[PDB]
């Protein structure tokens, strides 16, 4: 299942929503997959995507690694969401906490995801908690940078097709954080 916990309707038309769900089951047009520069599949998200999409999901990622080569820090790249409810999967390589411009790099990362979804005229994108796992970002900092990036992007990209963004979270503390942070946005 998939239940909406909290919604922030932005002034420029976009719905931001917080959900608890297996991100792999989200009916969304795109799903974000935090990876490293070699399209490694693990972590929370790597493993559920694989759990859901099996060989197909994995074949597409491998194909994508051949074509794309290494993913720069902040870079994203798309694979087709074969064997997943999602139509596309956007792989991104977030910066590591403590690196210079780690914060700036993370805003870039989020914008790259969004630009790629707009690049394919996608109308929704599901973000998991980017950065805050193994990339070591505090949950408050990650949440604030992400939501700032997203707000910046939309006010700065009028041609954007994206109408809904999901923040998919498994734990209560993270949910409470996103909920508070979204609520601070109007712009």
């Amino acid at each position: 299942g998939f239940t909406v916990l909290s919604t922030k309707s932005l002034f420029l038309g976009q719905k931001l929503q917080v959900v608890q769900a297996d991100i792999a089951s989200i009916d969304s047009d795109a799903v974000v997959h935090p990876t490293n520069t070699d399209f490694y599949i693990g972590g929370e998200v790597g493993n559920t995507l694989e759990k859901k999409g099996g060989k197909e999901f994995v074949e597409a990622v491998l194909e994508l690694r051949k074509k794309n080569g290494p993913l720069e820090v902040a870079g994203a790249a798309v694979s087709a969401g074969h064997g997943l409810p999602a139509k596309f999967v956007i792989h991104c390589n977030s910066p590591v906490w403590g690196a210079d411009k780690c914060e700036e790099l993370l805003e870039k990362t989020v914008k790259n995801c969004l630009a790629l979804a707009d690049d394919k005229k996608l109308k929704s994108i599901a973000f998991p908690s980017i950065g805050s796992g193994r990339n070591g970002f505090p949950k408050q900092t990650a949440a604030q940078l992400i939501l700032k990036a997203i707000s910046s992007y939309f006010v700065s990209t009028m041609s954007s097709s994206i109408k809904t963004v999901y923040f998919v979270l498994f734990d209560s503390e993270s949910i409470g954080i996103y909920v508070q942070e979204m609520a601070k946005l109007d712009a």
